[PDB]
This record gives structure tokens, sequence and C-alpha cells, in this order.
């Protein structure tokens, strides 16, 4: 629980404890306070229940969309802009970190998709989405495949289906609209059908995994393929000609990666809440505190714009920081968790052949809505 002079953060054991430790050491050594960080297997059951007995973590770890469901379970506080830091950090990526017009949280890291390639079989890889399928089928007689999706999440389709003016929600005077999404949309069905073509016309395998896949690109079988800037996939820093670029546009669209910006909210019942604000801004994500934390991680892929620009010099991270810029920030609205589930559905019902593709979206802004 929570103490005085102390205080507890939850973060992904899998990469949490190592970079958020040694900075609550730094802020432990200045100020003695006992910091304590733990590995959230619990949360999502201790979420509601911790709030409910006025005590429970001070600090809640970001996920993909569910931080947003964490601010409308009011897990986190307001939080008070610092123009400053504005300047310092990126603009897009506050929108991702603020709900009903309030901050909820402050932006530290960018993750966006990019196209990473082999530069020994693929030296130019493709401008638009258009290239890409004539591209697939010459490098095709190769035993290559020029795009990589697994349909195991949506998140894999929506590079596609968004392309050609998809959305999940509309924003408008800095609201977003519940009734508006850009699912049930005449674009959404033009990046499904890209979707279909590209299994049918045999360009990618449906039952072909993202491990299988990066595996195939590791070993030079499979020519190009979609990840992050964590360059995770399967592999450790590689130095086998590949490369990292920017996702293909599509005659002037929004056909761009989605944005995801690393989050961090503030239990508005913890009785040290001010031990918390003022820390988090200062250590997290400065010149001095980012630098500490991302010892622990590879690259970074940072929301801070000083920093950013040292790490950006490597061509793994520069194409998902021009991208992350040109992209499309991912909405925080707790319907999103409706959203990955209307997707998901209406994806695999087209592909299978169960469902035409008008029907499937008209269920899946059905879901979103109700």
């Amino acid at each position: 629980k929570i103490e005085e002079g102390k205080l507890v953060i939850w973060i992904n054991g899998d990469k949490g404890y190592n970079g958020l430790a040694e900075v609550g050491k730094k802020f432990e050594k200045d100020t003695g306070i006992k910091v304590t960080v733990e590995h959230p297997d619990k949360l999502e059951e201790k979420f509601p229940q911790v709030a409910a007995t006025g005590d429970g973590p001070d600090i809640i770890f970001w996920a993909h969309d569910r931080f947003g469901g964490y601010a409308q379970s009011g897990l986190l506080a307001e939080i008070t802009p610092d123009k400053a830091f504005q300047d310092k950090l990126y603009p897009f990526t506050w929108d991702a970190v603020r709900y009903n017009g309030k901050l909820i949280a402050y932006p530290i890291a960018v993750e966006a998709l990019s196209l990473i390639y082999n530069k020994d079989l693929l030296p130019n890889p493709p401008k638009t989405w258009e290239e890409i399928p004539a591209l697939d089928k010459e490098l095709k007689a190769k035993g290559k495949s020029a795009l990589m999706f697994n349909l195991q999440e949506p998140y894999f389709t929506w590079p596609l289906i968004a392309a050609d003016g998809g959305y999940a929600f509309k924003y408008e005077n800095g609201k977003y609209d519940i009734k508006d999404v850009g699912v049930d949309n005449a674009g959404a069905k033009a990046g499904l059908t890209f979707l279909v073509d590209l299994i049918k016309n045999k360009h990618m395998n449906a039952d072909t995994d993202y491990s299988i896949a990066e595996a195939a690109f590791n070993k030079g079988e499979t020519a190009m393929t979609i990840n992050g800037p964590w360059a995770w996939s399967n592999i450790d820093t590689s130095k086998v000609n590949y490369g990292v670029t920017v996702l293909p546009t599509f005659k002037g669209q929004p056909s761009k990666p989605f944005v995801g910006v690393l989050s961090a909210g503030i239990n508005a019942a913890s009785p040290n809440k001010e031990l918390a604000k003022e820390f988090l801004e200062n250590y997290l994500l400065t010149d001095e505190g980012l630098e500490a934390v991302n010892k622990d991680k590879p690259l970074g892929a940072v929301a801070l714009k000083s920093y950013e620009e040292e790490l950006a010099k490597d061509p793994r991270i520069a194409a998902t920081m021009e991208n992350a810029q040109k992209g499309e920030i991912m909405p925080n609205i707790p319907q999103m968790s409706a959203f990955w589930y209307a997707v998901r559905t209406a994806v695999i019902n087209a592909a299978s052949g169960r469902q035409t593709v008008d029907e499937a979206l008209k269920d899946a802004q059905t879901r979103i809505t109700k």
C-alpha cells in the first residue's frame, strides 16, 4: 500500500523493472523517498479494488489503448501540462496522453510501424501501396514476400484498412465523437480489399505467423516485413545489410502507420500525488532522466526531441520518428477495446469468406457504438 515517504509503481515485468527502478533510485537519492517497482500480473483485477479501498498503487504503466480505459476508471488524476516540456517533446504525442480535454499522462516514448527490408534483396522499397503487389509478384518468383502479416491481431490489418481513409474515431474541436467512426467507411472497404488480394494472389500467407515470417526475413527468405522500432522480432541488432524505412503512401492519403505513446497515470486517491507528479515529469522524460533510463533499452525511440535526435541517427529509428510525425495517433478511448474486437472479427469473416466486407464492417461499427 501507499506509505508516507514512499511511492509504488507497477510496470510490465517483461522489460519494465530495470530502467524504472534506477530512475526511482535517483529520485529516492534526492528526496529520500522509498521507491517500489512491482510486476503487473494482478493489475487488471486490482484496478477496481485498490480504488475502492482508497489505497493501492501510485502509478500505472501504459498498455496499448487500455490506459484510456484506466482514465475512465479514474485510475489517474488530472495532470498539469508543462509548456517548456511541450516544446522539448512532440505535439502529436500529447493527444494520446490527453482525455476529455484534460492531461492524463506524459509522453515518454513513441512507437510506430515501419518497413523493414533486406538491402541485398531489395535496394529500393516501394513508395506506395499500389507498387507493392506488382513488386511482390516479381520477388514472389524468388520465393519472397513483400508484405508481412498473420491476421492474429487487428493491429496487423489496420495499416491496410485505414490507409485509404479509415479511422477509429473522428476528432473535432478537441473532442472525439463516439457516434462518428471511420470503420464503416468506404475507405475501410478498400483497405480490407487490399488484404484479400494479397492473400488470394498468394502475395502473403494467411496462416503464416509473425515469428515465422520474421524468421524467414532473418534468413533472407522474405524480402520485407512490418514492425515497430524495437526490431525485437526474432533477432538482435542485426548487421547483415538490413534497413528500415517509412510505410508506403497512396495518392496523397492518410496511408501511414498508427502511433502509440508511452503513458503514465497517477492515482487520484494517493496521499502522495504531489510526490508522484513532480518526479514523473522531471525524471522519466528529461535530458538527464531519460538518458539514464534508456540505458536499459536498445534504442529508446523516445518522445524527447533532444535525446531522440541523437539516437535517431540510426536508420532503424529515423523512419519511425518521421512516420510518427506523419502517421496517425492511436486513440486512447476506452471504446478502442471494442474497436479491437470489432475489426478482428470483421477481417477474419471477410478473409475466410464467411461474411462480406460491408456487412462485417456494419457489425464492426455496431459493436463499437454498442
